[PDB]
């Protein structure tokens, strides 16, 4: 029965704020001139930062939690990962997918993530993972709004009945149409697959999220077709180009020309730091490229870009706890967004920009919006990122759905001293 | 009055182990065939991992904790960092250096680090930071063995009285002789500075740790002189080449030839992931090189390499909590040591290999050694790294000097559920 969040700091705002709640929504937001006393029905942010929930714009819940089953990827390569996944085929069932997806979703709830977009491989005639994920979506709805992308992993034109299966996935309820041009047999199939993807999105009124140019090939430019088609249909807001790691290898002249179109099209971009730094640059000896898309330049140009985890504890990425501040930390380093303001503003890459990517209509600490917000025990984005703080409280519909009692560290010098890693 | 560590897991060993303690030393280590009961004077590792303390082989305690004073580095560049540091000159006093060094040292104690090698800028006629650090070394001795490197930041031959000041630092007690060849005015001064560095190390019987080829210049090959001189003097074990980021840009043929000498010389290498990924590759547009030395290849060749944090909360690196598992996480990603075994064995890069780099004589969980060890609430190195676990207990001389009560996370679904991020 929470009525107020008090003593809240807000990004880009001075001072402390009080967030009033009513009927599961934010009724008003008022500045405070000092610290407010706690009381029944008040959740004290304790001068910590309050932001609208973290978002996971790109993850594969159908493959999550499978690392080491039955064997571990020892080389760490994409190739071996594919083989290790194949060895687990006998365990891939409806219940298995639901159990693993739920395990990661619980970690996400614990990490203040209330919006998740999962890709699901639909290059499977039985659509086993998709059927399982559609049930998971309904089951987790009280805690996470889950979007499902029908992802034609083996291609649309390069896989038997690929287009038919992609459309079947949409008819079953998938929220987003996926594609993977650079994986199609030819450049022509790649371009044609995008026309088919856009046609399906318009036919069913769905969003689009393409695994776009995820390859260190300076000639992989499917992103220009994604942006051009979006501009032509006037649907930029509903379109996302995931990865675009090839952009890391483009010459500057083409990239400059392309950026005009990217801005005009209004499409969204997702970079996946943890996985990109790991899987890109694998064909280089030395020097080795970083392989993340042009995040810094997109921000400078006002192009919406955000960060996803992509994989959690699977053959393609053995690590992760589904933590967005960890994803952000990696991205700030690899993209060299290390100035104070760049780091502080970093939270945008895992909150607001990701909400835009998911085309969310009810997101942000604003009057009238649902009371969905989280509290970080930190002074600002810089502090939260530097100390990799947990989510103190996650509030959804005005109710607490997760909480973390912080770790307590003590050093025993001449006298015991508490250490909080602040100066 | 601890007499035993029980239920301990050890890297590379099967099962649980009991570590007996007597007179501040490890008296014996015995395998257990099951879980042992707790009791008075027994520290229960609770099937967590027990390892010899984390080590910080490369940090600058003279510059730590100064970020944002008086202004923040907004571009994040090395150039601006130098300017921001210059603006703080009026605050650089004896007491200031001691206060800041101690602040970071407390974070290190909290993070299970009992061995630290700090570089101290001795291109200052007043040697202010060095005098302060020598007192800090004595003060922190009960918790951390601190090694001080006399670091001629502005060069030995390229700075007024550079050589005289370097020797004065040694006469005052600095443990290690530093150098920075690539920063000298000419290649010839660079090579000559190394001869002078080795001569001083032999004259005073000190270790050597060179800021070596920290630059994206494929022609910066001072590392071959460091290794050759060490081989000639038969002192490889006492010598360290820090950074060697230029090696990331060498052609493969030269690198292969060089590796024979690196192995034969027996010198140590320190990579500083967090700072290297941030400061290297700054002159590239796109693609952008990673800029970390050849860590993977050194491991494959049996060349001792380890990881340092380098900078903590300063103009050259605004982040950090002086956490070695965080440094390791970055290094595993950038160096693409992402296979299961590579990640699991990762702890070696922040424990044993770093101890070798510091030429430590009393390190490791072995009978006869001082009872210096830490307990991680994780099953193995992979688990500790993936979950970025805190140090549950840090034991020194058989006594607890630090402890962390873990954070407690709960998600409120149909029923409350504890989340520990394990599957
Ligand atoms: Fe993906
Ligand atoms: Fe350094």
């Amino acid at each position: 029965a929470l009525q107020t969040i008090i003593n809240a700091r807000l990004p880009g705002e001075e001072g402390l704020w009080q967030i009033h709640l009513q009927d599961g929504k934010i009724s008003a937001i008022d500045a405070q001139s000092g610290v407010m006393p706690i009381t029944e029905n008040s959740l004290d942010a304790e001068q910590g930062l309050v932001i609208p929930p973290f978002v996971e714009p790109h993850i594969h819940l159908d493959t999550t939690q499978t690392a080491g089953q039955p064997n571990w990827n020892q080389s760490g390569t994409l190739f071996e990962g594919i083989e290790r996944w194949a060895e687990r085929k006998a365990l891939l069932t409806h219940d298995d997918v639901k159990q693993r997806a739920w395990q990661t979703l619980k970690w996400q709830i614990a990490n203040g993530i209330q919006h998740v977009r999962t890709h699901v491989d639909v290059s499977d005639a039985t659509l086993t993972a998709l059927k399982a994920m559609l049930e998971v979506k309904q089951e987790v709805a009280p805690w996470i709004d889950l979007q499902i992308v029908a992802f034609p992993q083996e291609g649309i034109l390069s896989y038997p009945n690929g287009e038919a299966l992609l459309e079947e996935a949409l008819r079953l309820g998938a929220d987003v149409v996926g594609a993977i041009p650079h994986f199609e047999f030819t450049r022509e199939y790649g371009v044609e697959s995008l026309h088919k993807t856009f046609a399906l999105a318009q036919k069913y009124d769905r969003l689009i999220d393409v695994h776009c140019d995820e390859i260190d090939d300076e000639q992989s430019r499917f992103v220009e077709t994604v942006a051009a088609l979006a501009h032509h249909e006037g649907m930029g807001a509903r379109v996302t180009a995931s990865h675009t790691t090839a952009m890391h290898s483009y010459n500057g002249a083409y990239t400059s020309r392309l950026f005009r179109l990217l801005k005009m099209s209004g499409i969204n971009f997702v970079a996946n730091p943890l996985v990109n730094i790991h899987l890109q640059g694998r064909f280089d000896t030395y020097p080795k490229r970083r392989g993340i898309t042009r995040v810094k330049e997109m921000l400078e140009s006002g192009i919406n870009v955000c960060f996803g985890h992509d994989d959690v504890f699977d053959p393609w990425y053995p690590l992760g706890t589904a933590n967005m501040l960890q994803v952000l930390h990696m991205g700030l380093h690899v993209c060299q967004l290390m100035g104070y303001g760049q780091i502080n503003d970093g939270l945008n890459l895992i909150t607001h920009h990701s909400a835009r990517t998911l085309n969310l209509q009810d997101y942000g600490i604003a009057a009238g919006n649902s009371a969905n917000l989280i509290i970080l025990p930190a002074e600002n984005g810089f502090d939260a990122l530097r100390r990799q703080v947990p989510v103190r409280y996650s509030v959804r519909g005005g109710k607490v759905i997760a909480s973390t009692q912080p770790a307590q560290t003590t050093v025993y010098l001449e006298q015991p001293e508490a250490i909080d890693y602040k100066r």
